[PDB]
């Protein structure tokens, strides 16, 4: 088997009207239901993706300076000026400089000076926001299939399934990210989920999200430094590419994989199915009594939870996986289990168990004592 | 007819307990249900409104300068000063200026100078945020009516309906805006929905949202420019009203209509009705076989979806509107249809069909081939 | 009694499958249900807490200045410099100052000067954000108990209850705060809920949320002022502790009580219970006919609603509390009542009634005319 059956309590057959069913669809899993004398149905969330996220802000990480120009005046000659001061492509600075007989002036004193240099971004990176319009879930329904799209705005879909006819499916996000707080930082072919404020405070030149020209950078001086003015000239220098510094700053950040302009997430949905009055098949699994083997150690998800991948090597599958979370002592914690009714449908086949441990030290207990796994975990 | 009946699968009559019903209420539509030997009931969302949204920030778009004053010193006389430098109503600037025998000093050199001018906002605009407390939906229930209010915080209401007695109605928002990302920009009698960051980065003088005085503007220099200082005087000039520039900057922005301090939105609700155990009337509509006429071409909604207004000119109404969305090729897309179970209750009467097309090029297909409408659409 | 029974319409027993039940759990209340020949069950939300909220930003409210150092040059000697200019712990300022025979220079004129002073924060405060991972609700289920944890990410829990066996409980937040808009401001042992932008615009030196060192403050000049330079020295002064000013600025702000690193909120949940097919006990209460006494006058909650605490002194309890909200005239308002089906389970025992009045002037009407309470209220 590959598919997990719903519990008898997961559906209600009305005296009149239809039959309502609740199902939880997590990546890697398969949920099945069957009506009397009707084709068996499988439900599976295939992917969660954000398509074409809009740009919140663009940051320049490598800029080059060219066309340096300076206007210097002698005492009594007033303020210098440059047309470039009005060209947003240029970074400029006004200051005072010593003038005298050595540099063509008849008086010794401070003279005004202004220098401008053309700022050209060579490499940038941008923060993008995921809005409701960008999120899409893909669910496949297989009678024995049909691929349906689900979005935050369009959560309801009617699908005709042979044997059942029309069946309504209404799904909503269950364990994702707060896209108002978390922003997607993109540098070339890579991406990371980062906090919005951290992103907005980065000390780099920037342009608004809807900017198309990409030339009138704000806060160019974050990368530019004007050297001390000489009598009639002044040099302007720039930091080198900040690509490396960004990588360092991103050390702990969650990395997201991209598919050319679109990102893949580990989605989780809660769905309600509405169909004609029909007596459905409920399933009850016995607790596994065998030992489990850890396939992949406790790992954090992209969305503040953890997953432990295990494999059942005992007997009696399909069976329910004994699971518990307890505090520093031995007090069990009810709740915190994302993968409710965790069942292994077969032996020697990896299964993901998702959970949300309490802050501090806790223990993840899997299986019954004969070979029971006791995993430590520290959070935040 | 005007009202659309629920599907048999849209309700469940318990063996014991009550009867639960699901209904979707969109603007322009009417949903009806009827119990056995009981009065027929109509449900309709009448309006979605945001009342008294609080101010996030206030921007000055037209300022006037008065009371220009300057203190200028000769070399060796140190720094000039003005009491107004401490008055937040004034914009001030310190600089150096050439002094000499021509302007009353005994020595030629740079002297410090300071100039302040009173900044007075003449016209402002403000960004307002819609919080949960500001949103209100109005639903009318008509037996054959009763007006009920629904808010994000108070989504449940018990209403006594003759024939049914008490019936519980629980509704929640279904296809709206992300008020954490979108902000309402107001200029006089007009309003627009804009992105929060774009708004927060506007290069204009501003005051915090809770500000009541409206005089101590931050960043006055966004509108003010100090001319080059003369020996003992200096002029200060200001940009003109930025009303026009804002209109240009708002070119593509979604415009929102206001009703003196309150804004109207196109709301959409999902509601659950709970009532005494009762056998309800379910309705099944046949597919329309006639031709449709486009009343209003595909138009974008305020909330990232689209609406196509059509009219049925064929026979057999009430009937279901054949509808489909397909990609650049001909692959149909399941889901994406906001107006599920789109039915025309009568001939020659406009009906709104809402949908959320995929990014890129897609086709909206309405009606069956004999005169089928094939509408192109490009998104993002 | 202490517990409130569900209404017959609050549950549905399927012909096949299970029995689904809806319950609303508010602080201070107790909801009970009972199946035929089964133990009676009580449900109660015990607390809503945010644990270990991450820091958004840190502000310094009291800083001390030490190690003031200045480099001053004579005319013709160019720009002064200090190594400390590169030390982020120091606040520095460049300017011009008059030099002459009185201070060791051979020429009279403006000379460059630079002064730096070590900035050390002595007292800070920080804004923290509540993310989904930080919120936890504690619900106790008592047969006649079991404590279950509920979080935004883990809203579903299966609990074994003697007599019923396994029962699924799925709960979600119902009347809380928008943690994307509201931020927690913490000063020592106290805390307040404040608007994010107001917080982000405070005119104080700051450090990013993930900052651990707490020494390289941004915008130190918000607290520091450089006095007018003297020939070879210059004093730097700082504002005193801004603790008092903050308290003044926080005058109207909602205060939150803390429990050493974690905050307590008034939570409200909506829960769905799924269990084996079982005929449950529904309860119908008669309207109270007696007089009520006000225990605590209308008070605002932490989340934009109001609560009126009353006591029933009449006869017939348990009975339903007559309740209504009406506008400036006498037009009743349906909806707006958070505590739906407000019942007093006993005489002389305080009961909280929560509601969300319309903006403007409204009246809260409690009880039937013989001694009816008519409470005024103004909102926003
Ligand atoms: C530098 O001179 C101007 C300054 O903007 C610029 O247009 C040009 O491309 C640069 N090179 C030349 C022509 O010197
Ligand atoms: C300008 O002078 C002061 C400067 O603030 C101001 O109070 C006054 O109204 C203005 N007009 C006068 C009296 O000159
Ligand atoms: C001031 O001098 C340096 C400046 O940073 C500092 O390290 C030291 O602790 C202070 N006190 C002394 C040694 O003068
Ligand atoms: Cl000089």
């Amino acid at each position: 088997m590959r598919c997990i059956g719903i519990s008898n309590r997961d559906f209600v057959e009305g005296v009149s009207g239809g039959s309502w069913v609740d199902i939880v669809l997590e990546h890697g899993s398969c949920v099945t239901t069957m009506a009397k004398n009707k084709p068996t149905l499988d439900f599976e969330l295939i992917k969660t993706e954000a398509k074409q996220p809009a740009t919140l802000r663009k940051y320049c990480i490598e800029a080059k300076l060219t066309n340096t120009t300076t206007e210097s005046r002698c005492p009594t000659q007033g303020e210098p000026t440059l047309n470039e001061e009005q060209d947003k492509r240029f970074v400029c600075k006004h200051s005072m400089v010593d003038r005298g007989w050595g540099n063509g002036c008849g008086l010794f004193g401070k003279g005004g000076i202004v220098t401008c240099a053309m700022f050209t971004c060579k490499k940038n990176m941008e923060g993008k926001i995921v809005q409701p319009e960008n999120l899409e879930y893909t669910v496949v329904i297989t009678p024995h299939g049909k691929e349906v799209k689900i979005t935050p705005q369009s959560s309801i879909t009617e699908a005709e399934l042979t044997g059942y006819g029309t069946v309504t499916m209404e799904c909503s996000p269950r364990t994702g990210l707060d896209f108002n707080e978390m922003v997607l930082l993109q540098m070339k072919d890579k991406a990371w989920l980062v906090h919005r404020q951290w992103f907005l405070d980065l000390p780099l030149p920037w342009l608004p999200g809807a900017d198309t020209q990409g030339s009138n950078w704000i806060q160019k001086e974050t990368l530019v430094t004007f050297k001390n003015p000489h009598a009639k000239k002044q040099d302007v220098v720039v930091l080198g590419s900040q690509e490396g510094a960004m990588h360092t700053a991103l050390t702990g950040a969650t990395e997201i994989q991209m598919s050319s302009g679109n990102l893949l997430f580990t989605g989780h949905l809660k769905c309600r199915l509405r169909m004609d009055k029909l007596q459905l098949k409920g399933m009850s699994y016995s607790m596994c009594t065998g030992k489990f083997k850890v396939v992949k150690e406790i790992a954090e998800t992209q969305h503040g939870t953890i997953v432990i991948r295990v494999q059942y090597e005992g007997d009696g599958s399909p069976c329910k996986i004994p699971f518990e979370i307890m505090d520093l002592e031995k007090r069990h914690v009810l709740g915190r289990l994302i993968t409710v009714n965790p069942i292994v449908t077969e032996k020697d086949s990896p299964v993901n168990i998702e959970a949300e441990p309490p802050f501090g030290d806790s223990y993840i207990i899997i299986g019954v004592e004969p070979g029971q796994l006791k995993l430590n975990w520290f959070k935040k």
